[PDB]
């Protein structure tokens, strides 16, 4: 339901408030439409996102993503996310999927936003399935209600993003692996959730911690399943010295030409989002690995990584 006269900010008490990030009453025209809109933070000072409540129409919406960045891709009420999400790095905060339980942030854990260094904008992206539901010209206000607090949290949430850049998938080629590997060189993080992302050619995605050549599974998923954040079975600590490794398995069957990494639907991606927390005084909010520093290491990758559901 659209807010109107009350607007998007609800004070929860002296130092907390709910921020409602909603579509400005939109009516799509085709199936598989991707809409985006941004909101600036109401506070300039630092703040912590400690909760997320999904406000989606159970019929219309397929998935929703929420990002933090400093330069949203465009001005304007809303836009097609083909124009982009953010010009700077979009830091994914939250994913809601239809047939997938979003899991809560553990208590005492929050994303750091605002201030001199934190994100100054939220970007919401809403993916609409069919318009068999808005066959009455409904304007839509779906989105996410975010819980913000100025109370510094004992543990800070973050994102370790593994992504391929150089993958090339030859047409009809049965199996192409994209491998990603960096060494972890920060204070300890604890992984509590993961999301995988791939386009139509991805069969399986897997992320491991490697410690003295010992593969410890973080997350393994079919990227053709809803792309939510799934919780980690057993919270996995990654510590200075470990190596994070990831593998996407691809096929080029049904393809006339080669497929590479890129933005469009006819391109591919190999993205594993590892959501972690750290002790506040050690914490950083985002790390990225785009290299493959131990290609020879992948010879001892568990078989599971090569076989799908
Ligand atoms: O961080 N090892 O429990
Ligand atoms: O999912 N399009 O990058
Ligand atoms: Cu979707
Ligand atoms: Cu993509
Ligand atoms: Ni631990």
């Amino acid at each position: 339901e659209c807010l109107g006269t009350i607007g998007p900010v609800t004070p929860l008490d002296a130092s907390d408030f709910a921020l409602d990030i909603r579509m400005p009453g939109v009516t799509p025209k085709e199936s598989d439409t991707y809409f985006c809109m941004s909101m600036r933070l109401p506070v300039d000072e630092e703040a912590f996102v400690i909760d997320f409540k999904p406000r989606a129409s159970m019929d219309t919406v397929h998935h929703m993503l929420l990002f933090g960045c400093n330069m949203p891709s465009s001005t304007g009420s809303y836009w097609f996310c083909d124009e982009g999400t953010c010009t700077d790095k979009a830091n994914i905060l939250y994913a809601w999927a239809r047939n997938a339980p979003p899991t809560r942030l553990p208590k005492g854990v929050g994303f750091r936003v605002g201030g001199e260094t934190g994100s100054k904008y939220f970007v919401l992206q809403v993916h609409y399935g069919d318009i068999s539901a808005f066959r009455d010209n409904h304007k839509d206000c779906s989105g996410v209600s975010v819980h913000l607090t100025r109370v510094p949290q004992p543990l800070i949430a973050g994102m370790y993003l593994m992504m391929s850049v150089d993958t090339v998938i030859p047409p009809g080629e049965k199996v192409v692996n994209a491998d990603i590997s960096c060494q972890y060189k920060m204070y300890p993080m604890h992984v509590f959730a993961y999301r995988v992302h791939t386009h139509h050619l991805g069969k399986v995605v897997s992320g491991y911690r490697v410690r003295n050549g010992q593969w410890t599974l973080i997350g393994r998923q079919n990227p053709q399943l809803p792309q939510a954040f799934y919780p980690v079975e057993h919270p996995v600590d990654v510590t200075f010295g470990d190596i994070l490794a990831a593998r996407c398995v691809f096929t080029g069957e049904g393809r006339t030409e080669a497929t590479h990494i890129g933005g469009t639907s006819s391109d591919e991606m190999c993205n594993l989002y590892i959501m972690y927390y750290m002790e506040a005084k050690y914490a950083l909010s985002f790390m990225t690995c785009t290299k493959n520093v131990a290609p020879d290491m992948f010879r001892t990758i568990p078989a599971e990584a090569n076989i799908p559901i």
